[PDB]
């Protein structure tokens, strides 16, 4: 009150005619002359609508007034017929606006539109000032407050992504007060008697950041001796057009807007935006997918890469299955990150190319179809802003150039991407790839990832262009998720920047706003999770937060433990709070917090209460206000004022399976996690204070170490292990038989069913024993025998008379002979390694030789061992063996795949046998075989990979491209980019060609190397260490300055007695030639490339 008052034009309506729409709780006084509300009523109790006459619009930005006609349709209805004409501006046209009442809601419809205008979605317009392309009915609040209101105040929420910085505004309307004219996402107007929510289906945006997702826009407008705040729908989007090109019909959506006005929600006798927020979730758009949200408890990505195949769709299904034990059943969503293609971040854009190498369509469908009784939903890793030569959709028509003309490249890593222009993309048949892979896929699938999106990499991803996206997804029933926090506000489901608090640092999380997560925590991972070094709402947040872990490959990711540690540690208390919606929010004082730079002012939450239909009330208080007390970051969770959680421990009623449907009575549960140690005691609800109670261990195997319980008065005390998941339930309970690895035609393919029972052994079966990696991976030991071990299983579900490849994992340590054989009851074949010689540096693979899954003595030599066989016409008597010959030290073996395949490496034929080999990469089970990766990068994922043509994209000539990406067939072996690196790229190992001890080969292949001596072709022996080891160079000269074509080249190699001699490419120390040539350019044209085909050897 100590600056000036404001003064304004006021009201005068004295010839204004008035009719009433009203229901049975609420009346709106609405203007005949435009849909305009003067005042909403409701129990006595009243909100202006806009208090001052705007009878303009704004159309394609033009102010216009319209012309209206006004019908009272019945007594909820209003109509009202606008004509919009200006010759000058080319509009010509008419929109119907229906305002109508049901029961607390006003409802602002646009429920017809006629363009007079020749507009065709889909076609070219020759002017874009034809086209209706902008509706705006800003100057007119849906609702508003005065500041002669009693309690007069604004709550809005906008986009904050640090979480130091709550997005929220909470404003007292007064005279004076500050200007404000701004976009909010959500938005409340309040008195002492009755608050408003606002929604609209507006896809506006003001800016990135917090002024993006601008669906309302809130304005003070002085009005004689008052100031209003007034919550106005920001403009509507309709008929657009890129460059020239109409966009397709489904793009236009009717623009709506919501109004809803209640008093009193939460029983706390005070009205105010948490009231308004209540109502709202009635008014709002709901992202598609949602209600799946609150059971989905364990998310994680499962990777493939590079033609890898590390994680095969039916692989999947068993983590799924030993992630439902070590839950006792709690939902799962599994991003499939390399679903398609040769796997993550290969052939972008074709959807529907499901990747052939894991099992393709079919195995996928398996997948999805399988999971459904474990409550675990599938997702994929799209992308639609970058794409790569070999993908289907490659074109110059859909690239996006930069205004000078040139590229916007990509990332180069496999191949050299170049950036998509989405709105382009958009404007000529994206809608139609999604149509692809929903027809091929058919009915399951739970959600698509896009990747990247948002970033600008494709132009523009804002509000608008993300809303038809999604649309598109949501469309082949598809849930929605996105990479940043701030990214799909009005769709996504899953934002993983918010879900894996590690990543982007305090600036980069989820939604920082209490507005915000009070209306839709419950149905997205979208939120501030627990992170303490971030600060603010991080910092011990009450509703928890989704926190991603992964052990499926995702950035090598391997721990399994961890993993299901976090998921208890986090993620279980996360979504109980998901099961039920906010009902109330209380903030404690002000602390001060000094961390990533600054000293800060935070307010932190100290109280949230939650409700679901059936009224249960859940209470989270924070155990302290000081933020110098341990007591600071705990809470107490009551649920109908029962203790379920204090502290460090957790006794938790799970009631739902893992679908979330109800459970029966008797199959109601209670899970118990501590992550200190110590007795605690809980008060048990009657109905289980007057039964048995058994307690029950969770590992991997399910649930172990069954425990009578002693309830006393209806308490129960627990004293267990620290980090330790437990389930307790009011009779005894068992575990169910999982079917390890049904349709990968063995038995427990992982080693994870605790025991060999399936196996029949020959020999000492002590001397075989399923063990631990160094990263709690289980694998098959062998070790200590005197004399053969060999373990045999059937092979089942075979196809009569068809062509197999199966491999095993297999690290062996002794020298003694590991063999797998396969006998098909015509034929058998076999394949065996001495001492595995070459490290495995495949990141997404589980056995890689990064210390924490090395195999043992921190190493893993891990390699697939393949046998290839053809089945005749009875497949009832196909049977594995795997063996080890006499020797002390151990074979490790892990991950047995057997599969279709059509490779002829043998004499020109496909089963395994003697004869010359060849290798025209046509037909790769997986990976670079007869090669594995070296250690050039050390363990990634390796820039080498077998290369997919799409002539002429690929080829020499595209771009200015020097190599071809293939030379023969579709397929060979690339190497992006691995110049100067003294180094070994790949090589060959004995188990996949030995090279015979005396006898000599010849080893003939074709190549293209963009450059002079960048490469080498190297003949080793034994171990390869970069004292380096001894190597035989002969370094390759270009293979395009002097020709037209790949060379050929050929060498003579004599085995070592030894028996380990192999062979392979090296990166030598020379420098490339990039011929001027720098940037995305030299990337692209293969200066620093080297692709091999057409192998073979044969001995001479
Ligand atoms: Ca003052
Ligand atoms: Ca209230
Ligand atoms: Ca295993
Ligand atoms: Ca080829
Ligand atoms: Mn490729």
């Amino acid at each position: 009150s100590h600056m000036e008052k404001e003064t304004g034009p006021e009201v005068d309506d004295s010839k204004v005619t008035y009719d009433t729409i009203q229901s049975k709780v609420l009346k709106a006084v609405i203007d005949q002359a435009f849909p305009r509300v003067k005042e909403y009523s409701l129990n006595g109790h009243t909100l202006p609508g806009q208090v001052q006459q705007f009878n303009q619009v704004f159309i394609n930005n033009h102010r216009i007034t319209p012309e209206v006609t006004y019908k009272k349709i019945n007594e909820t209805t209003a109509e009202y017929l606008m004509k919009l004409r200006d010759d000058a501006h080319l509009i010509n046209a008419e929109m119907t606006v229906r305002l109508q009442v049901v029961d607390n809601q006003l409802h602002f419809d646009v429920t017809k539109i006629v363009n007079h205008n020749q507009v065709t979605p889909g076609q070219k317009i020759d002017d874009e000032s034809k086209l209706l392309s902008s509706i705006s009915f800003l100057g007119n609040a849906l609702v508003s407050v005065s500041s002669d209101q009693t309690g007069a105040k604004f709550d809005g929420a906008t986009m904050s992504n640090n979480t130091h910085v709550s997005g929220d505004d909470h404003i007292d309307v007064t005279n004076p007060m500050k200007d404000l004219a701004k976009g909010y996402m959500y938005g409340f107007v309040s008195t002492d008697k009755l608050a408003a929510g606002v929604w609209s289906n507006s896809q506006n945006s003001y800016g990135g950041g917090s002024n993006d997702w601008t669906r309302l826009t809130a304005y003070k407008e002085t009005v004689g001796n008052a100031n209003y705040v007034g919550i106005h729908s920001s403009e509507w989007q309709w008929e657009k057009a890129y460059k020239g090109i109409v966009f397709p019909e489904y793009t236009k959506e009717l623009p709506s807007a919501k109004v809803v006005i209640t008093e009193d929600a939460n029983a706390d006798k005070n009205v105010d935006w948490q009231d308004g927020a209540i109502a709202y979730r009635s008014i709002m758009n709901n992202p598609q997918g949602w209600e799946k949200v609150k059971d989905i408890t364990a998310y994680r990505i499962a990777m493939n890469f590079g033609s890898q195949a590390q994680n095969p769709f039916l692989m999947t299904l068993d983590g799924i299955k030993k992630i439902n034990l070590h839950t006792d059943g709690l939902g799962q969503g599994v991003l499939l990150k390399g679903y398609g293609s040769e796997g993550h971040d290969s052939g972008h854009l074709n959807y529907a190319d499901i990747g052939k190498r894991i099992g393709g369509v079919e195995d996928f469908k398996t997948l999805i179809e399988k999971a459904k009784k474990y409550g675990a939903h599938l997702g994929i890793h799209v992308n639609a802003s970058e794409t790569y030569p070999e993908s289907k959709y490659f074109n110059e028509k859909i690239l996006r150039k930069n205004p000078d003309g040139s590229y916007s490249y990509g990332w180069n890593w496999l191949d050299q991407g170049i950036n998509i222009d989405a709105a382009y993309d958009l404007a000529h048949g994206r809608l139609a790839r999604w149509e692809d892979l929903k027809k091929k896929l058919g009915d399951g699938l739970d959600f698509i990832y896009v990747d990247v999106w948002g970033n600008g990499q494709s132009g523009d991803n804002g509000a608008w262009a993300t809303h038809v996206l999604a649309k598109e997804i949501n469309k082949q029933g598809w849930r929605f998720a996105i990479e940043w926090g701030h990214g799909g506000e009005y769709d996504s489901t899953f934002h993983h920047w918010a879900a894996d608090l590690t990543y982007g640092g305090y600036t980069n999380k989820g939604i920082n706003s209490a507005i915000t997560r009070f209306i839709r925590n419950h149905q997205k991972d979208a939120w501030v999770g627990d992170y303490r070094s971030y600060g603010g709402a991080a910092n011990y947040p009450l509703l928890g937060g989704y926190s991603m872990k992964d052990f499926e490959g995702w950035q090598g990711r391997s721990d399994y433990n961890g993993y299901v540690t976090n998921l208890f540690a986090h993620d279980v208390m996360t979504k109980y709070f998901q099961h039920f919606t906010v009902s109330k929010w209380e903030n404690g004082t002000p602390v001060t917090m000094t961390d990533n730079g600054s000293t800060y002012k935070w307010t932190p939450e100290m109280r949230v209460e939650l409700v679901d239909a059936d009224n249960n009330k859940v209470v989270v208080t924070r155990k302290s206000n000081d933020v110098n007390s341990p007591q600071y970051r705990e809470r107490t969770v009551t649920l109908n004022g029962r203790v379920i959680q204090d502290g460090s421990a957790y006794l938790t009623p799970w009631n739902w399976d893992a679908n979330g449907k109800k459970l029966s009575t008797d199959k109601e549960k209670m899970y118990y996690f501590n992550t200190q140690a110590g007795a605690t005691t809980w008060t048990l609800p009657s109905d289980w204070a007057k039964s048995k109670v058994y307690l029950y261990k969770l590992t991997d195997q399910g649930k172990t170490e069954e425990q009578e319980l002693t309830v006393k008065d209806g308490k129960i005390t627990l004293d267990l292990l620290a980090n330790q998941p437990y389930v307790l339930y009011r009779s005894k309970q068992t575990n169910p038989e999982m079917s390890w690895s049904e349709g990968m035609h063995i038995y427990d393919q992982g080693f994870n069913s605790g025991t060999l029972k399936h196996w029949t052994i020959s020999g000492d079966a002590s001397k075989a024993e399923i063990v631990k990696s160094q990263g709690a991976n289980d694998m098959l030991r062998i070790q200590g025998n005197k004399e053969k071990v060999s373990l045999t299983q059937k092979l089942t579900g075979l196809k009569p008379n068809t062509k197999y490849a199966v491999y095993v994992g297999v690290d062996n340590r002794s020298n003694a002979k590991a063999s797998i054989t396969v006998n098909t009851g015509e034929k058998e074949v076999t394949t065996y390694t001495n001492k595995s010689l070459a490290l495995n540096y495949v990141k997404a693979y589980a056995h890689n030789t990064r210390r924490n899954n090395a195999t043992v003595d921190d190493t893993s030599y891990f390699q697939n061992m393949y046998a290839f066989f053809t089945t005749g016409a009875d497949v009832s008597n196909v049977t594995l063996t795997l063996s080890r010959e006499a020797g002390d030290e151990a074979t490790y073996f892990d991950e047995i795949r057997t599969f279709e395949n059509n490779s002829s490496m043998y004499g020109d034929k496909h089963d395994t046998g003697k004869g010359t080999f060849k290798q025209d990469f046509e037909n790769v089970a997986q990976g670079i075989f007869p090669f594995v990766v070296g250690g050039v990068e050390g363990v990634e994922d390796n820039r080498t990979h077998l290369s997919e043509k799409h002539d002429p994209y690929t080829q020499r000539g595209w771009n200015g491209k020097k190599v071809d990406d293939v030379i023969e067939g579709n397929w060979s072996l690339k190497t992006n980019g691995l110049v100067s690196r003294r180094n070994l790229v790949y090589q060959t190992i004995p188990q996949n060609f030995r090279f015979e001890a005396g006898k000599t080969y010849r080893v003939t292949f074709e190549y293209e190397a963009g450059s002079d001596n960048t490469y080498a072709f190297v003949v080793g022996k034994g171990e390869f260490q970069s004292q380096a080891s001894n190597l035989e160079m002969h370094e390759l000269p270009n293979t395009w300055t002097d020709s037209k074509k790949a060379k050929k080249a050929t060498f003579l190699v004599t085995g070592a007695e030894t028996g380990d001699t192999w062979v392979g490419i090296y990166s030598t120390g020379n420098a490339s030639n990039t011929r001027g040539d720098s940037g995305g350019n030299a990337n692209f044209r293969g200066y620093n490339d080297f692709m091999m085909d057409n192998l073979q050897i044969e001995e001479i």
